[PDB]
Order: structure tokens, then sequence, then C-alpha cells
């Protein structure tokens, strides 16, 4: 499913993402936008052979198992296809572990390069939530 900005903002808030680990809502919406274009079905193949999945583009080398990425550690113990679902729960739950990893939202390159230090608030403005 392709989300709307506010539709995604509400779902993330309800799933407990607002200010999770210090990262306000605007950060998560901004990141989803540049990582997957609000598309739960997005996938991207990387050079090392792993693939990124879902709205938050969670990587198959450490976080999920896709049965084709060697050295796959599967930290959120879940098949990667569970992350392409229209119900963002699994992506949200796994996202929480990645952000608690110690590296913060720097784990998301699009966040680092396009959201870090911008008016991330603009992402949830005009939304009811």
């Amino acid at each position: 499913k392709v989300f709307g900005r506010c539709e995604l903002a509400a779902a993330m808030k309800r799933h407990g993402l607002d200010n999770y680990r210090g990262y306000s809502l605007g950060n998560w919406v901004c990141a989803a936008k540049f990582e997957s274009n609000f598309n739960t079905q997005a996938t991207n193949r990387n050079t090392d052979g792993s693939t990124d999945y879902g709205i938050l583009q969670i990587n198959s080398r450490w976080w999920c198992n896709d049965g084709r990425t060697p050295g796959s550690r599967n930290l959120c113990n879940i098949p990667c296809s569970a992350l392409l679902s229209s119900d963002i729960t699994a992506s949200v739950n796994c996202a929480k572990k990645i952000v608690s990893d110690g590296n913060g939202m720097n784990a998301w390159v699009a966040w680092r390069n396009r959201c870090k230090g911008t008016d991330v608030q603009a992402w949830i403005r005009g939304c009811r939530l």
C-alpha cells in the first residue's frame, strides 16, 4: 500500500514512534518518504547482494531473512516479506530495534542525508493524527 503523509504519520504515532528514542514524528515520516516513497512494497537490491525492504527499507543482511543473503543475521527474526505488508507493524517493531542499536536514525542513509537537521516538523503539519 502507498501511504499518504498524514495517514502514515498517524499509523506511526499509534505504533509508538513519536519521539521514540528522541526522534520526533517528523523524522520518521521524512525518512519513509525518501526511503520508499511511502510505498510498503518497495525493494532495493544492494551491491553486497542484500536487499532493502518496505516503507523503512530494512536491510536483509542484519534485520530480516529473505533466504538469499548470506551471513544473514535476522535480528528482528522475521521474513523480509513480512515488511512489505500494508500493516506497518512489523516494520515499525523492527525499526525500533535498529534505532536502539546505538547508531540512531543514522542507520538510514536517506535520513542522514535528507532529513537530519531540516524542519522535519513540516512533515506532519496539517495533519490531525
